[PDB]
């Protein structure tokens, strides 16, 4: 069984996992989108009523399981509740982290992309003023590189670059994963994490230093961190900060559990949660929060740059924020470094999501962790060809998977852990080694508190929210519905082989 080497390793391994993509790209999105500080009161409440307890009871099933040699849920939860269904239900934890690999790494190629074009200079020449003579050569910059369509039909045609960039950065993740989890995973967090945070810190200064007629970087924090309590009775928002949080901290992907199952049984995971998770705040918060809001509204404003962050997600992140940049001196040199920002923050979450699936390859089908990388790899890039050319199956695979799935997931390993288990058996094996204790309160919080909240969250998204997205989309949504439901059917198979072949075992010894 592999093990973090070192304490630092695994807080960096761990804090790696959370911040990626979502920090940068996704929370500034999400802010913007839900008024900015009217986004920030329920997202503050939902890290410590959501956030940091599952963070913890994740860390405590994952070490539990590796003890007994399993790292993913679906023998996980069986060990937690002896229940033949409890292996089904386990195989989300298996399903979400694949399904979002599948196109969370693409998404990272383009970084990668865009990083290397940035650097070498291959980049948009915009008319030296007019917003829109700017912001037009980016938008055909990203347009030509995924592909998006032109005419009436809903396929993409990605660049032959951005092909062979997806293959690269799966080669980048393939080369990390083989080596394993002190030789691979825990290296290079090591390196990639100074890295991003120096990048992340100096992005930010160079950020402030804008001032334009239309404002400055201040203005963007005070959008961002100025109280709406008339947006607290708005269930949109709730919705938003909860499925923010749950993304950012890699909860309810079975990521954090995986990574846990290879904690020593002695050692703390209760200062050592604490620690990433608190990490990976401050790396949204105050670095991915600082950079592309105070950068957009000191161009454009507050309105306008909500406005562009209501357009298209990626919009602030791959067009806007390297057109504001092509505006100053060394501009592109800026939007490399923004993108290798961006492909690092990827990179080391990428890993994590890929890892549930090597684990389980390795730990439940015996295969070698050779075999179990480059299969997984071979699934993840397989896959991925539908998220390339499909348009909008990148946005169906993020919403039931990264979105409902994980909320979802994370209210039922709750109810197994602190329900089914047993409420004083999980407080016991959260607390047991750690350098310090759970605060008292947190106990009430996890068997009455999260689990009513995420409950009530649920069902008001599932009545007024997701009907709409079961009768207005186009009918090419059910393509990736079906493949990624069939993901589901064969990892079922995979987890009875694994039983057939646990049987089996049991009778020759
Ligand atoms: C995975 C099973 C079959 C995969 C076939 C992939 C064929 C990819 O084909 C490539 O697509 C690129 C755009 O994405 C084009 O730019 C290339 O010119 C084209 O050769
Ligand atoms: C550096 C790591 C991967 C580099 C892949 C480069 C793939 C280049 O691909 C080429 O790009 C040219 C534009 O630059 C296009 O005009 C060509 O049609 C295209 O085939
Ligand atoms: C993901 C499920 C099916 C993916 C099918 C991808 C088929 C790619 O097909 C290729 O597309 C290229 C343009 O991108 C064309 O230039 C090639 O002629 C065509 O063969
Ligand atoms: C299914 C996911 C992506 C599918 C991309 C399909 C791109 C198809 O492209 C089409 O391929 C046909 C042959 O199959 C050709 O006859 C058409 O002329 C060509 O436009
Ligand atoms: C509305 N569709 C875009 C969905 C994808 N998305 C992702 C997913 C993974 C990593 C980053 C991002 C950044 C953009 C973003 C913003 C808000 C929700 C989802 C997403
Ligand atoms: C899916 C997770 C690994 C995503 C990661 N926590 C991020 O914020 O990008
Ligand atoms: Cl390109
Ligand atoms: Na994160
Ligand atoms: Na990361």
């Amino acid at each position: 069984r592999e093990h973090w080497a070192t304490r630092l390793g695994l807080i960096l391994a761990m804090a790696g996992n959370a911040v990626g993509l979502g920090n940068f790209l996704r929370f500034p999105v999400q802010a913007a989108e839900n008024g900015g500080g009217a986004f920030m009161i329920p997202y503050i409440i939902a890290f410590l009523l959501v956030g940091i307890p599952l963070m913890w009871i994740e860390w405590a099933m994952g070490r539990y399981g590796g003890a007994q040699g399993h790292g993913t849920t679906p023998a996980i939860f069986y060990l937690l509740w002896r229940n033949r269904f409890a292996k089904i239900l386990g195989v989300f934890g298996l399903w979400i982290p694949l399904v979002v690999a599948i196109y969370y790494v693409y998404i990272e190629s383009w970084t990668l992309g865009f990083a290397i074009k940035f650097l070498v200079g291959l980049v948009p020449e915009p008319p030296p003023t007019d917003p829109d003579s700017i912001l037009r050569p980016f938008k055909e910059f990203l347009y030509s590189y995924i592909g998006v369509p032109k005419g009436d039909e809903p396929i993409l045609k990605p660049s032959l670059f951005a092909y062979i960039v997806f293959l690269i950065t799966m080669f980048i993740n393939v080369s990390i994963l083989i080596r394993g989890i002190s030789k691979g995973i825990e290296r290079f967090a090591k390196i990639a994490m100074p890295t991003l945070f120096i990048l992340a810190v100096f992005l930010v200064i160079r950020v402030f230093l804008l001032e334009t007629p239309n404002g400055t970087a201040a203005d963007g924090l005070n959008f961002l961190w100025t109280p709406d309590f008339e947006k607290l009775k708005d269930p949109g928002v709730w919705i938003a900060a909860v499925g923010q949080i749950f993304f950012t901290l890699s909860l309810g992907f079975g990521a954090i559990i995986t990574y846990a199952s290879y904690v020593r049984k002695d050692q703390d995971i209760v200062l050592s949660g604490l620690t990433a998770a608190t990490l990976n705040e401050k790396a949204e918060v105050i670095l991915g929060g600082s950079i592309s809001i105070p950068a957009a509204v000191a161009f454009f404003g507050v309105a306008n740059a909500v406005a562009i962050a209501k357009a298209g997600a990626f919009n602030l992140g791959f067009i806007t924020l390297p057109a504001i940049f092509s505006q100053t001196a060394g501009g592109t040199f800026l939007g490399f470094l923004w993108f290798f920002l961006l492909f690092f923050a990827g990179l080391t979450s990428s890993i994590a999501i890929m890892q549930p699936m090597i684990a389980f390859l390795e730990d439940e089908l015996k295969l070698s962790r050779k075999h179990a990388v480059l299969w997984t790899a071979a699934i993840v890039f397989f896959s991925a060809h539908l998220v390339m050319f499909l348009n909008k199956s990148l946005d169906e695979m993020d919403f039931w998977a990264g979105t409902i799935g994980v909320v979802f997931f994370g209210l039922t390993e709750l109810i197994i852990f602190f329900w089914i288990f047993g409420a004083d058996k999980a407080w016991e094996e959260i607390n047991r080694g750690g350098i310090i204790k759970v605060p008292r309160i947190y106990y009430y919080v996890m068997r009455y508190i999260t689990p009513a909240f995420l409950a009530v969250l649920l069902v008001v998204w599932a009545r007024e929210y997701i009907p709409k997205i079961m009768e207005e989309t186009h009918w090419t949504v059910w393509i990736t519905r079906f493949y990624i439901i069939g993901l589901f059917l064969f990892l079922t198979f995979l987890v009875f082989l694994a039983e057939r072949r646990r049987n089996h075992e049991s009778a020759g010894t």
